[PDB]
Formats: C-alpha cells, structure tokens, sequence
DNA sequence: TTTTTTTT
C-alpha cells in the first residue's frame, strides 16, 4: 500500500497552496491520530480540520515515503498550472469576481470568531470612507465599471488637487481590491525606459504626481513630468498594444492597462488634458481630518486605506443588482449581517461623529 | 536491514537542525558504540550526548548508505517545511513565546550545574546595560510592545549616533532577544534583489550604517544607502506583500518585517524621516567606557551584547503581567531564582558603579 | 565484487583532502601494485605510502567503477562536515592546539629519514626573525592569545613601515601559523561581496597594504583600502554576525575572523586607529638585506616566511607551560631535539653573523 | 557484452587528452575496421595511427552505447585529476623536466623520416635568435632558473623598447618553451576578475604591451595598464596565495605565476619598478630586418616564434650537466644529432651572414 | 523492438544537422509512410525525400519513444564532437576543399532536372562580376592562396572606395565562398571585447566599413573603428596567438583568422597601411549600374552577391591544376558541362553587353 | 538558475 499522489493533488488544489515547502509541512501534520487531533480540538486553522480525518491514513504513508518534496512538486505545479489556464481565458469581468471573493474571504480574518479586528471599527472607517467624498459610493461604482469595460480613450482619470489631500491613499485603498501600481515619469528620458516596463501585466495601474516646467509658478517642482507625458500618447488611449521593458531581460508586447494620474495644481495643455475621461479636485477637509486624528483606531488597524472597507462600505451602499451575480448570494449573507449587527442609527451615529468631526465610535 | 529515514527526521526536528552539512555531520558521530562514547561520558555537547544511545542503531546502517546527502536534504526540508508552517499560521505573540521559551531552556543550563555562568557576572552585565540607556527596560517593552502590534510605520525605528553610542551593542542584544537577521543597501539595487531573499520569514530584521549620500558635508562617506530607502518608501510604514526571490530556490510573497535602521548620523531624506515609531538616536556616555574599562567579563563573555542580559534585565523588572500569557509559570521560577540571590543593594551596588564608570563587581 | 564507499570516505577523513578532484587523482594511484610501487620504494610522498598498501584492494575495484564521482562527493562531503561541526563546537583553543599538531607532524616528516629540510638553515631563519625586532617571541605570544580569545572591537593589529621593510614577510608566516586567508581592500567598494565570502569558517585574515589616499606626497599612491576599511567598522568590531557570498550556494552567517592588517605610512583615519587595538612599525635596516645577500638559501627555501620557522622560535623562547596541557607532551620532545642539536654557541654565532650583516653561516 | 570503460580511459590518459568533444570524436573513429582505416594506412595523426588497432574492438560496442557522453565524461575527468595531482606534488624542476620531455618528442616527429621540418632552416632560426642580445643563450638559462626557483619579490622581468624591436617575439618563445598564458591588463577593472582568472595552475604569464598613460611626448598612446597594474603589486610578488575566478565557478586559492611584462617606452612607478627583478631593453637594428627580407621562410613557417627554437638552441650552447638528470640521456643524442649533421663553420658562416644583413643562407 | 540510436546519428551525420530541435522535427516528419509523403513526391526537400523510405521503420518506433531529446542530444553530440576533430586536424587546404564540395553539391541540385535556378542567369551574373574589376579571376585566385597559406603579416587585404561601387558585395560572395563572419570595429571600445568572441574557430573574417575621422572634411562621418583597429596589430598580422570571449563562456586561444577591411575613402595612419598586402581600388562605373536596371533579375535573385557565382567564374576560367587534387574530377565533368551549354560566343556577347550598359541578355 | 551579462 502506497502514497496516493491523487489525494496530496486535491488537497493543494482545495487549499490552492503554490508553494511546496508550504504544502508539505501542513500535508505531515495529518501524520498524528486524527481522533486525537490538538488542533481539530482547538479549532485552529480550517485548512487543518477540515481536511485531517479524511486526508489522515494517506499521511501516514506518506511519512514514511522516500520521496515527499517530488510528490508535493507536482502538486504545485498543478495548482500553478490552474492559474494560467484560467489567467489565458477569463474576462475581465469573471477577473474581478476572484478580486471579490479575494476580499469577501478575507474579512473573515476580522469578522469570524477570532473577532481580530471589531467590525464596528470597519463601520466607523465605511463612515469615514462615505463621508471622504461626493456621493462616494457612486463615484467608486462609476470607476470601478469604467475599468471593468477597459474602453479606449475612455480609460483615465486626473486626481488633481493639493499636497497631502488624500488622493493616493484612495487609490491606495481602491489599488486593494484589484491590486496594480503606481509609477513614475518625472525621471529623465532613459530612465521612462525600464520605469514605463514595470506595468507589465499588472490589472490596473496609478502614477505619481509629477514635476512639470510650469508648476514653479507655485514652486510646484517644474520637473520633465508633464512634458514627458504629453509625448506618451497611446499607452493611455489604449487603442493598439505596445512594447514594454525589463532590465536584462527582453520586451513584452500587450495593451497598455487603466489607470489614475494622481497630480497637484501644474499647469496642463489641451493635448494631454483630452486624454483624460474626468478631473477630480481634492482638497483636506476640516472635520474628516480633525475626525482621524480623534479617531486613529481606523488608522492604527489598517482600516483607513483598506479595499475590506470600500468593500463593506459598497455592500453598504450598493443594491444587489450591481454585483458579480452569483456572489449575490455571498453579498446578501454580507448584508444580512451588516443590517443587523448594525443598527442604522449606529450608521447614523458614526457618520455624525465624521460630521462632527469626532471620534467616529463613541 | 534498512536506513529509517523517519529517525534522521526526527533527529533534525527536535535539534531544530536546518543545515544538511551540519546535521550529516552530526549523525555521523553516533556511528560509534555509545557504550562507549567518550562524548557522552564527558558530557560535552547535548545535541550529541541527549540523543546518541538512542541512534545508534540507526546510524549504524546510515553509516553504511550511498544515499546520505539526499536522506539529510529530505530531513532538512522537514524542519524547513516545519517553520514555515509556523511562519503564516502562528500569531506574533506565539512567535515571542517559543523564542523566550528557547532562551529560557539555555539559561536552565548555563546556571544549571553545567553551563558555568556567573549569574551576578551576567547581572553585573544586566546592570552596565541598563546603565546604557536608563530608560531602556521601559523601552525595550515598548519595542516589544510594537513589534507584536507590527503596527505601520510605527513598525520601524531609528537608532541614529556616532560610534561607540551603543547603538550596535543594542540592536545586538535585540536581534538576539527577537529572532531575526542584519541587512544592508548601500548599493544600486540593479542586481541585489536576492539580499531581501534574507527577509523571508523572519520576525524582525535590522539596517546598520545604510549609508546617505551628500553626508560628506559632515564627514560621512556618500553612499546609496537613503536613496534606495527614500525611493522605496514603503518598507518603513510597511504595505506591499512583496514576493522575497531566493538563489536556485522558491520565493516568497509577504510584507516586508519590521526592524530599525541604525547609522551614523547621516543626513535623511524627509519623506522617509516621517516612517518611525521614533526618529531617535545615540549619544556617547564616556563613564559606560570607563565602567567597562573596569569591567571586563562584561565584555570578555560578551554578556553586554546578549538578548540573554536583556531577558534577565525583563524577568528582574517586569511584572508577569507584562508577559505572554502561558509561559507566566517560568517567568516566576526564574524571578524566584533572581530575587533568592539578588537584594535591590546589590543590584544597586551593581548599576550606580557603571553610572558612575566604576567597576560594576564590588 | 563491491566497492567499499567506507573504506574511501576513511581515507578522506585520514589525509583531510577536500577536493573531489585531488581526491579522485590520489585514490587511482593504488590501483597499481603497492608490492612495486615506486613511489613507496621512493618514500615520496607519505599520504601515499603510508596508504597504498592498505588501500590497494578497494582501489582496484573503484577502478572498475562507473560511479566513480559521486563516490568521491560523498567522501569528500564526510570532510566537510566534520570541518562545519568542528567550527560549530570547538573553543579557538582546541582548534589552535589542534593546528599545531598538523604542523609539528609535517615537522616529524621534514627532519625525518626523508629528512629533506636542514634543521640549521630553519634556525639561522628564526635567529634572523628574531633580531627583526626587540622581544619578537613575546609580540608573537600576544598576537597568538589575542586571536584565541577573540575578545571584539578589540581583534585587529596592524603593521606600518616602508616597502620592503619586512612587514608582508612576517605577516606570511603568522597566517601559515594560524591558518586562514588573504584579501585585498583595494578595490571598488562594491567588489568586495564575493572577496569577503572566502571567509567562510576561516581562523584569521589579513589585508594587505592598504592604500590610504593623500599618500603620494610619500610617492605613496592613493587608493580604496582606507575608504572600505573605515566603511566595514562592523567586521572589525566583531560585535555581530554577517552573511557571506558563495557561487551557486545559500549564503552563511557568523561572525568575522580576527586579523591582520598592513600598510606603507598612508594617513589614517582614528575611527580606525580606536579599532585596531595594536601598532608595530618597521624600518629597513641594511645589515639584514647584507645578510640576505650573503645568504640566499634563506628565501629560495621561503624560510624566512614559514610559519614553521616561527613554531621552532617559540619552541625555543616559551616556557613548555605555555602550551595548551595535550601538546605539552610533544613540545618537550621537540625542546629535546634543539637542546642535543644547538649548541647554544652556535644559536649564538648565528645570531652574531645576522648581527654583523656577514652570511648567517660561516 | 559491454563497453569497456576502462580502456577509454586508458585512451584519454595515453593521449592526454581532456575536452569530452575531443575525446569523443577521437575515439567515435576507431569504429571502422582498423585493417582498411585509411588514416592508419597513411599515417596522418600518430594519436589514431598508434591507437586505433588497439582500440578497435571496444571502440565497436562504444559505437552501440546509449550512453556515449557519461562515458567520456569520467575519462575526462581522470586526466584532469592527473593534473591537478602533479600540480601538488611536483617539484618546479619536474614540472619543466616533464614539459621538456614532452617537446623532444615533437621534435623527434618534426625531424623524423616523417615529419616535414628542414633542421636546417630552424637551425638557421636560431641563429637569428642569438643574435637578437648578448649572450643569448645564457640570457634564456637565467630565466629558466628564476622561474624554476620563483623566488618571492624577485620573480618578475620586464622587457622595454622600441615598437618592432622584437619583444613579443621574444616572450612567445619563451611562453611556448615553458607553458603559461598571456594576459591583457589594459582592461577596465571589472574584466580583471576573469581575465585574471586565466592564470590557474599556469607555469608563466606574459602581460602584453601594458600601456601607461601620459608620455605620449614619446608618441606613446595612454592607457590604464599601468595605473591598473600598481593595484596588482601583490600578485607580482607572490609572497602569499591569492584566490581566483572563473565565470560560473568558485575561487581557486594559489600563489600567482612568474612572468614577463612588455612594453613600449613609458615610464614607470618605483613601487612597481623595484618588483621587476631585470630589464631587458630591446633596439631595432637595420642589419637584422634586411636579414629577415631576405629569409622570410623563417616567418612563413613561425620559427622564431616557436619554443622549439630556444630548445634548439639551449642543446647548441648549454653544457649537458645543465639539464635536469634525466633528460641528460635524450639532451646527449640530440647534441650527437646536431653535431653529427652541423660544422661549426656552417653554424657560423649563419650567423656572419645575419650580421651582414645577407639572407641567411648559402 | 527498440530505437536503433545509431540510425538517427547516421541521419545526423549524413545531414550534418547539429540543432537538436531542427534535428528532431525532421525525424519525425519519416514517421508517416514515405510511400504517399507528399514532399517526397514533390521533391520538395532533399533533406527529406533522399532519407524518408531509408528511415520510416526507425522512425516509427522513435515516435514511441519515451527519451526522445535524449535520443537527439546524442546525435547531436556526435555531429559537434566530429566538426572539433577536424578543427583541429585538417590543413586549411583541405578545409577549402571540403567547403568547395558543399557548394558543388548545391550546384549540383540548383541546375539539376529539378533545378530551380537557370544556369544562363547565372552565367549573367558572373559577366557581370568579372566587369567589376581588372583581371578578377586573377584577384580572386590570389585572394585564396593568401587565405589558405596565412602567412603571418601578408594576411589582410583592404578594399576602398566611395560609396555604392560593390566592395560590400564582393566581401559577401568571398564571405559566402570560404565561409567566415563579418564584424563592426566601429563600437567604443568596451564591448569591442565580446564583438571579438565571433571570430572563435572562423576560417575567414570582414571588417565591415571601418570609420575613420577627419574624413567630414570630404562629407565622411568620424567614427572610432581606426583607432581601435591600430590597437589590434598582433589580431591583423597573426603571428601570435590570442585570447577570445563569448558570453557565458570561459576564454579561448587561437591564431586570428585572416580578413578583410572595407571602408570609405577615409584617410589611413601608415602604421594601419602596413597590416596589408594589398588594397585594391572601387570606382563607381555607370554601365554596370545602367545593365542593373535592366538585368534586375541578378539583383533580385541575389544573384551577384552569391559565392556560387564566384565558383562558377572559377570553373569557367582556371586551368584545372589549380584545384586541389580530389575535386579535380568534379571540375573537370563542370567545365564539361559549361562547355556543353555556352560557347565562348555567348559568354563573350555577355561581357559585350555589360561593357555598353544594356541588358546582359540577347 | 545562477551567473554573467546588462546596466552604469
Ligand atoms: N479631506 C481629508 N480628510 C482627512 N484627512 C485627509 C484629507 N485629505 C487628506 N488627508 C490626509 O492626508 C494624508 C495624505 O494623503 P494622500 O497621500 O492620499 O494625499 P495626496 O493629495 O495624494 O498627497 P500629495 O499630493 O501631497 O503627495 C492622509 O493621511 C490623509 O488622511
Ligand atoms: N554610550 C557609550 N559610551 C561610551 N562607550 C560606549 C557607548 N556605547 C558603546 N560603547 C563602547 O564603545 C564600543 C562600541 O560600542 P557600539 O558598537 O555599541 O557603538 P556604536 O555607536 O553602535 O558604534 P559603531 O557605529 O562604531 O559600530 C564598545 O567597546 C562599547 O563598549
Ligand atoms: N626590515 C627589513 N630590512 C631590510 N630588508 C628587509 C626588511 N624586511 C624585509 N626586507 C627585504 O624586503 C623583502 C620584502 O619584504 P616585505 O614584502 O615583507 O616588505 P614590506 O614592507 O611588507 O613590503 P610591501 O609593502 O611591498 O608588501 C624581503 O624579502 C627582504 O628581502
Ligand atoms: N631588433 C629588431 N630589429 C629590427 N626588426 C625587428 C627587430 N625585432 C623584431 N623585428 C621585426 O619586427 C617585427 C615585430 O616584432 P615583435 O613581433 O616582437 O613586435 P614588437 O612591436 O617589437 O612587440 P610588441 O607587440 O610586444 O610591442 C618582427 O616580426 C620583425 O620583422
Ligand atoms: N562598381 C559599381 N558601379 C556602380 N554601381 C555599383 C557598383 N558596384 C555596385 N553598384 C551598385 O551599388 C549597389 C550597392 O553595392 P554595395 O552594397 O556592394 O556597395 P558598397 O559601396 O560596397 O557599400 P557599403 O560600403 O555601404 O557596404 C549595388 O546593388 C549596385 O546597384
């Protein structure tokens, strides 16, 4: 009787582990007596318990195998391979609904029974979040589908506004659910080489602001930034694939991804302003500043730039309608609890306390 | 009959031995007749003397394998495997307490019959290391403190001072009280990804004289040390999950550790002179020389440059609250066996000679 | 029939060879009959002769082999282990004592039957050495118990003087003396990654000739070593360990070997005259160069640079309590030898040539 | 029935041959019937003539094998394990007695029945040789002892004049009698790690043409070679190991080669003067390139480049005891030879028709 | 039954195929039966339709097989180990020979039955050719002669004149002729150093269009490639061996191939004009480009820059002495064959037209 | 896969 590769494959697909000294660390700990099992007892890890008693009479034979990291190798490998069958043939749309359940699940991490985080600082955060901006949620649902159809020339957006106005931490927190990167251009014309490479294949992207001749009317660094922009026409239109740059390595070739200019007050021409869908003029404001300082538990937990947050604040706000359809079964599971944990007054409360600009729970 | 490679692997467990030269080295001592072991009749080591009778079977036929080099690597992979598992599922705290509980199972053998340490040497040490920085129990509960929350930005530190500050001598006994590792930027980073290879897994690591460049203007030799960090702003605060390369090997997607950066005192850039708990820094106390200049086991056996001393220095002040909560029962034992032989006189007999640069031992 | 992997990996272990290849190279040698080897009859080399006859057998059916490189890997990996558990458990004084009994049985051989060193021509070498400066033995003593308690930011001396004044000369026989290895500061600080990582598990290191920079007004010209010296403050203060580089391998952690260091009269910056705990400064003197003319045989046998020379000079200057308790045996034997060899009159009518500048011998 | 191993590596020994190519095509010819082989019944090559009956019928089954690159690889590496052997335990005079006997059996081809060489015309070279400096002949024996006895600090000779005034003549005769490398330090300094690398177990090295910069008064084009080189002083002196790189390998430890520096006129650092032990300068003379115009059969077939010619005429000039003891029998019947076959009158009626400038001979 | 190995090295050998991936999908093509392979019934490929019915069973059970790289890179192997053997056995006229056969056999198939070219089209083109300079069956037979004695210093030839007047074209039908490679001197002089490295094992190579400086006075642009070629004298006059690199390869030694220099009509340092044995003069000529405008199928079959012209002009014009002794019979049955299809009239006509700029054909 | 090459 002997190791049965097939299980050890099921369990790294159902686990989805992609690493081999990850999987076989946990694959030996099924080796003990299930019945018996600490961990099943505590209750620790689910990718535990869920799976010894089954997985257990095949662990033992595995441990004894001479054999055990070529084993796991395949195992991984097919987990690995799932990735880019599905990386070639998924749209973008199916794309975002992994980038959901990638959060959905990971509010667990707060929100299960370790408790780790009290939601209710997540609520104050949504409060926070909802009151950072204009109808807020719609201005996320509007840039979220506007990615979601990728549509050339109508791809990009400017944050303009002031220093320290909170644009980036927003497409910091909004980067969260879908990933990306931001990047620079206000370098010299050979560095834009490998700089404008490090896109490759990213799902969305953000740049920095830059430093732009004309900005030194307010002192704003008048760096090569705006001028340098204005010749990089295509990638943002998007209309036709182009080239991209790694150092020693070779170029790859796709369409050039969606994204935001984050940028203080430079001047701009035409040219390079009709690239872009939409303007948005950030600012710091009085009491959602003076708000975080008296309420730093969402900045100490991490909440404040947290896609968990734009999350919960879009189950808030949003009706089922508007998500990825299937999920709409996990979203109402999401609502169900956040409608009755939560009171709207508690809603209320919070949001006041923003408009107060005060200590969002109290 | 037939080589267990279930016994080596045990071995490896419970020596915690992860190097496949090392532990091939190791097994083979037991090769010989422990009936008559001259190791184990002079108690030398106890990584041999603990385990020996019960190998020598087993070792025997090692002896004879043509395998030997793979047997160790499927061992080493197993402790390996083993702390990687810890490395995901374990809390911070957790982490802290298997550490202490090692450092903990070494002093019950330096001050056991064996291992030889003058406990009032090492509290005369104790004693000179507080002297260091007055404040530094506090404070190094605050390090603590911080590092388990691994809160941002707050995730880091700045030991700034010129040489013969102490900042090494702490940063020394700290990264051995912690588990983690010494890094270095002082280069163009074209090529040197694999050093934070050195990140991967590890509770906390630590930057020393990350070289400024333009510190020449007072006399500190330029270097690409703040640029890189200044370009790489993140790492400090602490947000993307970065995936650490390794040389012929896999890599490893997570948020860099926490840590400090100590140097002399360069000039920094701003927007990564904000990324601290603390911007702090050293100052010379000639006395602490003279007191070592009249203390020389301190440094002889190296007590002043041990997390051990740290530890002592913690279990003597702290209060068992203060600690992890389930190893509180080991922490008593030991103030026990402190407040036994140590009156607050003495101690103090101890601390203010080195606050006064005497000679600790009176 | 088979080949014995044990009798192989005994031969490793016997002659301390750590090359697969010189291994290999050595091991074919007995597949020719022992009974006419005339390499034996020659008494040529001694780990051949001692071993053929023993070996003979095994080594014509490793002849035959097919595998014969990876039998060799593994014997040659026995080696190396026994090395990495010696670096891990032994104090510096078993490994210095146990140095010195690999030195004084090469000593055994070249005064033996083959005999092929004249033991008059090695002592007129320590007579000279001797009179290279006041007291040489006792500098020779300090540096010995310096390197053996490794006590930190207190471990490096260093040597000044004019081109050949003699510096390079001595410090070549205290590295065969020690064992350990050469490196070169003058270089780009950014070469020096692969250079440092030949330290791995080294007893000693010295850097030579370290180019300071303003120099050339002494015709000195200038150069890096006072610049990557002054940066790797670390490495001399021996506070920490350090992770080291190697092709193709994981990198090592320890701590840096104490050492040597050297040059001509180059400005000095005291953030590295606080480190080195020692100077010795040299001055050319004509009646040793007049010496040396009148007496060749000195450096065409590299005499005067053999840290076997400096062995026989402290045999003859120490008390035989100076020794570590288990060659204390084998040093008053050797005494035994010089004092039925020497007369004292000749040591001295040695010394009195070197004194006045004639050739040692007359 | 089986590939005989054994007789492969027979082969590779008896042929010193050592790239697995080589070896591999060498031996794949040995498969045709011997009794036809039409490069046996010519007699092209003596290293498949003297073999290939021998070889024939393994050469068969080999022929068959699956596994033709394994077997040639252990072959391989024996005759490597040979060198490296002999490069540990040879004395230097054995290493250029062995060299030596391995050119007199090219020379007893090159002047055989077969063999196309007119002794006449490379006799005729050596005259042109020992006219080319006073007392040539005893020019080269200085050489060869100093590079036989590698005295440290004196190992090193440099040769300087005029462009076309014979210098890398002179040094590939040399280079070719002795075995070495030649080497390029005009580099920048990175290259030097591998170009340095070239050196390993080498005999000599010939550093080409080093430029210095400036003195282009002299018309002298400037170039770091120089600059470069003073770094280098240690590997000139060869007072201690130094450690060594090729591309994808792991440094070799060894003391650096003797050898030879050219140049054209520039001047020189003392530091690096004083290390040359002699200078040689070299002048064009009008007599001696009319000669040449007139006797350009030396050229055509590089007899006054070839180490055969030095051979040739260190057996003219040099007494028989000067030789090494063994080669002392071969040296006797090439004198018989040479003298048996040349009058002294014709000898000389050579050299006073080279200083007549008249093509050499009549 | 099993893969006869053999079989495919036969095929490997006999197609002289050594790209294990070209090798490979060839052999597989046989799998199908040759029988209805339709490019064995197109006579499509000589490579396929002369060995498909020979290989087809092999064939077959190859496509079973479990190795099958494994089975290639022995082939392969066996066809690289052979091309070694001959680099290092054969005379360089015996090279010559061998590479005429292989333009031969072309020719051979490119005016057989299924011959695609026209023999009086090419014919044309070596009117044409023998326009473009004096006596060019003179040139090109001198030309040969050189390269096949490389003769130290008379190595080189230089071709000059303005731009358009063919001396790229005649380097690339020489080129093509002995086989070679073409190189740019014209890179700064860094990575000059791997640009070398193609010259490793050539017979034959081209110094493509060496810029000089100063020429901008006559409209010429500067470039570096004279400088660097006066730092390559020993390259050009070949009586030493040198040092040649490759990327991640370790260095090789050889004599330099011999070559041509080709430029524009820069002005050229006397040092530089004593490399060469002749330079030979391009002018523009305005009958040859009127006959191009009309006889545009040489240009558009590439006729004029083939080797295979120049061996039919050869043929056409050289006594059959000339060639070495083997192909004399195949030169003989060519010149039969020329004979056969022109006679001396309409060749004649030929350089008639070319002579008054019309169209070569009539 | 690194190391070397690329990159600087
Ligand atoms: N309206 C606001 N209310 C509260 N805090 C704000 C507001 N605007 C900005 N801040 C604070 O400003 C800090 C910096 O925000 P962020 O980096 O996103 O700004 P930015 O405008 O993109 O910056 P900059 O253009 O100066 O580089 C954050 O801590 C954020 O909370
Ligand atoms: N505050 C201090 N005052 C005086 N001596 C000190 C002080 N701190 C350390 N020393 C002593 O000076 C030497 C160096 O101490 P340490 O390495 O910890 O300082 P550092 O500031 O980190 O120095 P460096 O930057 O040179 O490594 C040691 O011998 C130590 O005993
Ligand atoms: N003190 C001395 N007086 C006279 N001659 C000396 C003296 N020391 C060395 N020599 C001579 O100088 C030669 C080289 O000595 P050594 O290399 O040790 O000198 P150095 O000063 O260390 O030189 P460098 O800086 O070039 O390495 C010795 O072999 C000996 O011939
Ligand atoms: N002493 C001499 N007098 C006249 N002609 C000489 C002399 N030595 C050499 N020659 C001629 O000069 C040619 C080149 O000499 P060599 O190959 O030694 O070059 P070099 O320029 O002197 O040396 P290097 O390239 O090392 O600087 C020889 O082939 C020969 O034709
Ligand atoms: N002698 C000639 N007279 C007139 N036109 C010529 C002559 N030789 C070549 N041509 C024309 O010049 C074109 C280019 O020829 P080719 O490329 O050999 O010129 P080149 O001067 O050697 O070029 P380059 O120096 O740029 O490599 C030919 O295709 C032909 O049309």
């Amino acid at each position: 009787k002997q190791v049965s590769w097939k299980l050890v494959t099921e369990y790294a697909m159902e686990t989805k582990c992609d690493d081999v000294l990850l999987l076989l660390g946990m694959y030996l700990e099924f080796q003990y007596s299930f019945e018996m099992c600490l961990k099943c007892i505590k209750k620790e890890q689910p990718s535990h318990y869920k799976y010894h008693e089954k997985h257990y009479a095949n662990a033992a034979i595995f441990a004894d195998s001479k054999n055990q990291k070529t084993i796991c190798q395949q195992a991984v490998d097919t987990v690995l391979a799932k990735k880019r069958v599905d990386s070639l043939q998924l749209t973008r749309e199916q794309m975002l609904t992994n980038r959901f359940n990638d959060l959905l699940d990971r509010m667990d991490i707060m929100f299960g029974s370790t408790g780790s985080a009290d939601i209710e600082e997540w609520m104050a955060g949504v409060a926070w979040l909802h009151c950072l901006l204009p109808k807020m949620d719609s201005v996320v649902y509007d840039f979220l589908k506007c990615m979601v159809y990728n549509i050339p020339k109508k791809r990009y957006w400017l944050f303009k506004g002031p220093i320290d106005s909170g644009k980036t931490t927003l497409a910091a927190a909004l980067l969260e659910l879908c990933g990306g990167k931001a990047l620079n251009v206000n370098l010299p014309l050979d560095r834009l080489n490998f700089e404008l490479g490090v896109a490759i294949d990213q799902f969305l992207v953000v740049f920095e602001d830059v430093k732009g001749t004309g900005g030194e009317s307010r002192d704003l660094p008048s760096g090569q930034g705006i001028n340098n922009l204005d010749n990089l026409r295509d990638y943002l239109d998007g209309s036709v694939k182009v080239n991209l740059e790694k150092k020693h390595l070779n170029k790859r070739t796709q369409i050039f991804p969606p994204g935001i200019v984050t940028m203080n007050e430079y001047s701009v021409p035409k040219t390079l302003q009709a690239r872009f869908v939409k303007q948005i003029d950030f600012r710091p404001k009085d009491y959602l500043k003076h708000c975080l300082e008296r309420s730093e538990f969402l900045l100490e937990k991490r909440i404040i730039q947290s896609g968990i947050a734009l999350l919960l604040m879009l189950i808030w706000y949003r009706p089922v309608a508007e998500f990825a359809q299937s999920i709409q079964s996990r979203i109402v599971e999401w609502k169900e609890r956040l409608d009755k944990e939560f009171s709207l007054s508690v809603y209320q409360k919070m949001k006041f306390n923003v408009a107060m600009g005060i200590g969002v729970l109290d």
